[PDB]
């Protein structure tokens, strides 16, 4: 008893401070800096604000309730506590779904994400998500929908006792489906499509830079300047195609301008060149692609890091909250399987998850620099 009452208190307090500190840093980095201020970062700010509300008005009260013997704030301020608890989870999972949809709308069809998905549209989307979550969270709790249809619990709904959820079958199933299981399917499908499509765009650019290496390696330094025209004609077309398909747009466009100019110098205007400049210009092309791989690999690595960073967050959320939501479905199909010991523990797993988001953000170099220049 003596060891538990202090160890649990220390653990919960450390979790509270970790959640508040991390989410405050994540919010401040977006809200104060200018380098990282975009629609995806606006959605990140919405998620961080939801998790901050979870760490402020949900986690400490649940910790006090589990640490103490009974509620203390009254029969009211317990409906609000549960409402805010459900709202934070719903507005986190739906914000994650919006993030996945956004990262699908900016990898599949660009030139529209920079024209329609503006700051005003991002604000509208996050407001819509928050209002939808509020409508599906507060309204059932604030009235008789969440009440249980049996008399053992009714003692804990009044007379200033208890704050346990006491799930009723209909509301439990409806909330576990609408709030979590519906967003967790659209979310997973959309993000899996994003990963299936991102590889394709990388593959399209990789092969465009393959039809140049074998072109340069095989045809240029063999013979018959006539076919050097054929290789260079193929080289120009593939270079132009890659050029046709954030400093990325500026840097890549100017980079391909140099490559095309070098290609034209290799094509010359007084042909029969053979050795005097066709091979000499070919060697310079070898420097160009050797100095382009560095930029191209850096960008591909950055995207495969940025996407996997969001993949970890969308994976950490599932691996933390799904164990709880797979138990709520058990409590309705057949009771007496789980007592109120691992139900609290599995629930508290999702509570801890609110602090894992800022640590995952530190993996991204863009966020890490903002964190360092803020502490
Ligand atoms: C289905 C359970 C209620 C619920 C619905 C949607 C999101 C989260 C939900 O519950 C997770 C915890 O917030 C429960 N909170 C009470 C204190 C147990």
């Amino acid at each position: 008893d003596e060891v538990w009452v202090v160890g649990m208190g220390i653990v919960m307090s450390l979790i509270v401070l970790a959640i508040v500190f991390g989410n405050v840093l994540v919010i401040t980095a977006i809200a104060k800096f200018e380098r990282l201020q975009t629609v995806t970062n606006y959605f990140i700010t919405s998620l961080a604000c939801a998790d901050l509300v979870m760490g402020l008005a949900v986690v400490p009260f649940g910790a006090a309730h589990i640490l103490m013997k009974m509620w203390t704030f009254g029969n009211f301020w317990c409906e609000f506590w549960t409402s805010i608890d459900v709202l934070c989870v719903t507005a986190s999972i739906e914000t994650l779904c919006v993030i996945a949809v956004d990262r699908y709308f900016a990898i599949t069809s660009p030139f529209k994400y920079q024209s329609l998905l503006t700051k005003n549209k991002a604000r509208v989307i996050i407001l819509m998500v928050w209002i939808v979550s509020g409508l599906t969270s507060f309204l059932p709790i604030q009235m008789h929908w969440y009440r249980a249809t049996h008399q053992e619990a009714i003692n804990c709904y009044a007379e200033e006792t208890c704050c346990d959820f006491f799930t009723n079958q209909a509301y439990a199933i409806a909330s576990s489906i609408v709030s979590f299981y519906v967003p967790l399917v659209i979310m997973v499908f959309v993000y899996s499509r994003v990963f299936q499509e991102a590889k394709r765009q990388l593959a399209d650019l990789e092969d465009n830079w393959e039809t140049l290496n074998d072109n340069l390696k095989v045809i240029e330094k063999a013979d018959n300047a006539a076919q050097v025209k054929d290789a260079l004609t193929k080289m120009r077309a593939a270079a132009l195609d890659a050029q046709k398909a954030s400093p990325e747009m500026k840097d890549f466009r100017h980079g391909f301008d140099i490559l095309v100019g070098q290609i034209d110098d290799a094509l010359k205007l007084a042909n029969e060149g053979k050795v005097k400049e066709a091979q000499a210009a070919a060697e310079q092309l070898k420097t160009t692609r050797n100095a382009y791989i560095q930029k191209y690999l850096k960008f591909c690595l950055k995207e495969h890091k940025a996407l996997k960073t969001l993949g970890i967050i969308m994976g950490t959320f599932t691996l933390c909250w799904l164990p709880f939501f797979i138990v709520n479905i058990v409590h309705v199909i057949q009771d007496n399987l789980i007592r109120k010991e691992v139900y609290i523990l599995l629930n508290w797993i999702g509570y801890v998850n609110s602090g894992f988001n800022p640590l995952i953000y530190s993996r991204s170099p863009d966020f890490r620099i903002a964190f360092q220049e803020l502490l």
